């Protein structure tokens, strides 16, 4: 029979030379990390304006107006360093000491961006 922002003092921003720092993530979530400038708004999607670059692992995209495949998704318990070059407005991402690769085979992320008031690093 309701994500959060994190960012560092506006007066430590930068206009010039080169800058690095580590962003650690024990967990393979929704996170998002980069730079922003000292206007970015601390309600709105990290990167999605102008005032902000950022990247997502969560699924590979570069943050900006819009989202642009980039890299490779982080796992629990990776370790993300960014760099920043002023003289040349270069935007780089490694991901555990990987230089992260775009679809063109660029290392680069982002180009051609104004310094205006600086940046500063950011995550969400």
């Amino acid at each position: 029979y309701r994500f959060r922002i994190f960012r560092a003092e506006k007066t430590y921003a930068v206009k010039a030379g080169r800058w690095y720092f580590e962003f650690e993530a024990v967990t393979a979530g929704d996170m998002r990390v980069g730079w922003s400038r000292p206007g970015c708004q601390p309600d709105l999607e990290l990167g999605s304006d102008d005032r902000a670059f950022a990247f997502d692992g969560f699924k590979a995209q570069r943050w900006h107006q819009g989202n642009e495949h980039y890299g490779r998704s982080w796992q629990a318990g990776d370790v993300v360093g960014c760099m920043v070059d002023m003289n040349e407005h270069t935007m780089m991402f490694t991901l555990n000491g990987e230089i992260l690769l775009d679809d063109s085979g660029s290392e680069l992320a982002f180009k051609d961006f104004d310094v205006g008031d600086g940046f500063i690093p950011v995550c969400s």
